[PDB]
């Protein structure tokens, strides 16, 4: 750093007493520009409580004070307020903490920069931007009418303790200047996880949703997960399926690559607008990839991945239930296309990619090439791309000035798909170092029927055999599709549910050769799971899991089968919100199966973080040297107010003992 703190303080023991540091700090605030630096750690914070507040304390000033608060959900802010001046500058961001790691608090590292030439309030927590917001009428910290109190761990609001606050400041530093990014990135951080899909990455998307996990054969352990442009919004949306590996047991990650992506709208790092008005803007003309699953095949070697595709303006709300898109000619099946100015689909897709006319039964001069483009007598047809922008003061999507190859997923191609949601597969020959182009699956449940929909995470490669098997849901069954030819040809295997509009994502587990057990979300508040004893081909009815609880929506689960023995008995691992009231309270369950009947035993549970602190969906892996690797949403992605988190999918290593202390 460029200069030296003005103050600098340490080893503060926060227990529902402020402390009083107004003849430290006070008179040494000079200028309009501060950074304030602090390490802290609150594993039992209260419902709301300021961590360090700046205050005009006598009567009939009570809102003039500047804080930096939390919350005991995770969120970070300040306040910036004075009643003279008629400004009450609130700024924060949910789900921007740790509480504990490994049974022991988290030290967190924020640093808050107050600029008065840019006129901008920025906020870093464990070296992530967490809010940086730009006003009209600066107000320098400082200038607050009548200040006369500095305090720790409360407002001193008219001779009272505000915002009361549980925890520790073992350090803070205050500066009279604006410390720039670059000093920021300069400061040590201490935290308990790592990122490996960020903002600012080759992805160029600035969110980041759906993680997974799988460790393949030679090592190597590879992540895939949505790239998400337009905010965390589902699709329809801009979002692609972007893979990272690492070769040293999770402690380095790889710049990420796309194995699905679609090029109709820009690759944009975008802020998407979080205020109540705004934040359910959606891009509504893009084609996207969501929700994607790998397996490795020890056959081929190859690793694949498959998703879920939807065309131009699609997502699972919209997609048409009715139509695969798809045609039957006959045990063959054929993809549909509508033509510009036609009402129906009169064409399909047939052998070599040629585009027939159903109306007239010929071919025509048009060709669709393995990458699902348009050509005509050969040549590449194009279309113009879109952007999106914010600049008139709602969503816009608008043409570029590029061209790039016309698609039939895309709004603006001459010929389009059923706009239904499908699945596609892609495989990679080099364990994640580059992708084939994907290929579609057939329809599974018939020409009238839309895709199931590719529950994240994890295939099964069964242990003693060549079978593949990818869970998928839809209304009223979990929808297996199993491989024994090493992704080539794919059969379904249905298992009816007692629910109907479930999101039943699923996770399988091999107890033992040949026997599958099925983890899955329900609508009920617990998860179900279901059993196999033929390698997929039957399956039981629902059982429910006791002693998790999840909400009555569901969070997707992560579930693998640990290859050390616990407690001298075989083990499986679930990874899952527990509680009733959110997507929180992340847990990593142990469970010991039980060689005489498979039933489980869920002996441990260890809390990720606290109960109130953001969990929700996971992946889970068991790391070359048995460690247990963690990549998950550290939020609330259900939540309505804490959509369009950067930096939120974050990656942490356990070990065993850490589980079951
Ligand atoms: C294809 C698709 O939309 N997948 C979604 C669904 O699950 C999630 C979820 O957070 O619950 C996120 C997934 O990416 O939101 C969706 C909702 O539940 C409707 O199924």
């Amino acid at each position: 750093l460029s200069i030296s703190p003005i103050f600098q303080g340490g080893s503060y023991q926060l227990n529902n007493k402020s402390i009083d540091i107004s003849s430290l700090l006070l008179d040494k605030l000079s200028g309009e520009s501060q950074t304030v630096v602090m390490k802290f750690k609150a594993d039992k914070p209260n419902s709301l409580q300021a961590l360090f507040g700046l205050s005009n304390s006598k009567a009939g000033f009570k809102n003039n004070y500047f804080s930096i608060f939390m919350r005991d959900s995770g969120e970070i802010g300040v306040e910036i307020r004075d009643a003279q001046k008629g400004i009450n500058y609130l700024f924060s961001r949910p789900a921007s903490l740790w509480g504990k790691h490994k049974g022991q608090a988290v030290e967190n590292t924020l640093v808050f920069v107050s600029d008065s030439k840019d006129k901008t309030y920025t906020m870093y927590v464990n070296g992530i931007e967490v809010f940086s917001e730009t006003v009209d009428t600066f107000l320098p910290i400082s200038n607050i009418n009548g200040i006369d109190k500095a305090t720790l761990g409360a407002v001193n609001r008219e001779g009272k303790e505000h915002y009361l606050a549980k925890g520790s400041i073992d350090e803070i530093s205050l500066f009279n200047k604006a410390i720039s990014d670059q000093e920021v990135s300069t400061i040590p951080l201490s935290n308990p996880f790592q990122l490996i899909f960020q903002s600012g990455d080759s992805t160029q998307a600035n969110y980041f949703r759906i993680p997974t996990l799988y460790t393949l054969s030679s090592g190597r352990v590879l992540s895939s997960i949505d790239a998400r442009y337009g905010g965390t919004h589902d699709s329809k949306s801009k979002i692609n399926i972007a893979t990272s590996y690492s070769d040293d047991n999770g402690k380095t990650w790889s710049e990420p690559i796309f194995a699905m992506k679609f090029n109709d709208y820009e690759e944009q790092l975008v802020y998407w607008p979080r205020d109540n008005k705004l934040k359910n803007s959606q891009i509504s003309g893009s084609a996207s990839f969501i929700d994607s699953s790998i397996v490795e095949d020890k056959k081929s070697g190859k690793t694949i991945l498959l998703a879920d595709v939807m065309p131009a303006g699609i997502g699972n709300n919209n997609a048409n239930k009715a139509d695969s898109g798809f045609k039957e000619i006959n045990g063959h099946y054929y993809l549909k296309l509508k033509k510009n100015g036609d009402n129906d689909f009169r064409y399909t897709v047939r052998e070599n990619g040629v585009v027939y006319n159903e109306t007239t039964n010929k071919p025509t001069n048009y060709t669709i090439n393995d990458k699902y483009e348009v050509l005509e007598g050969g040549k590449s047809l194009t279309v113009e791309q879109y952007s999106v922008d914010f600049d008139s003061g709602s969503l816009r999507e608008r043409h570029n000035g590029k061209q790039v190859p016309m698609n039939v997923f895309y709004k603006d191609s001459l010929f389009k798909v059923t706009p239904t949601n499908y699945i596609a597969m892609t495989t990679s020959q080099n364990r994640g170092e580059s992708w084939e182009q994907f290929k579609l699956l057939p329809p599974f449940l018939g020409e009238k029927h839309n895709g199931t929909y590719l529950c994240p995470g994890q295939g099964l490669a069964l242990k003693s055999s060549n079978r593949l098997i990818f869970a998928t849901y839809t209304s009223g069954e979990l929808t297996y599709l199993i491989s024994d030819d090493s992704g080539q040809t794919w059969k379904k295997s249905s298992a009816s549910i007692p629910f109907k509009n479930a999101t039943a994502e699923a996770q399988m587990v091999e107890l033992r050769d040949g026997v599958i057990r099925t983890f899955f979300r329900t609508t009920t508040g617990k998860i179900a799971y279901m059993t196999s004893r033929d390698s997929g081909e039957t399956w039981s009815k629902v059982s429910y899991i006791d002693g998790i609880q999840q909400t009555s929506y569901g969070t997707q689960v992560s579930a693998i089968k640990y290859s050390q023995l616990i407690d001298g008995k075989e083990a499986v691992i679930l990874s899952t919100p527990n509680s009733r009231s959110g997507r929180k309270g992340g847990q990593l369950v142990v469970g010991l199966v039980n060689k005489e009947d498979d039933s489980i035993d869920w002996k441990y549970h260890y809390d990720i973080d606290l109960p109130s602190y953001g969990y929700a969906y996971s992946a889970i892996t068991e790391l070359p040297n048995h460690h247990i690797g963690v990549l998950f949403e550290k939020y609330d992605s259900w939540s309505r107010n804490e959509l369009h988190l950067s930096n939120v999918v974050q990656y942490i290593d356990l070990e065993i003992n850490d589980l079951t202390k």
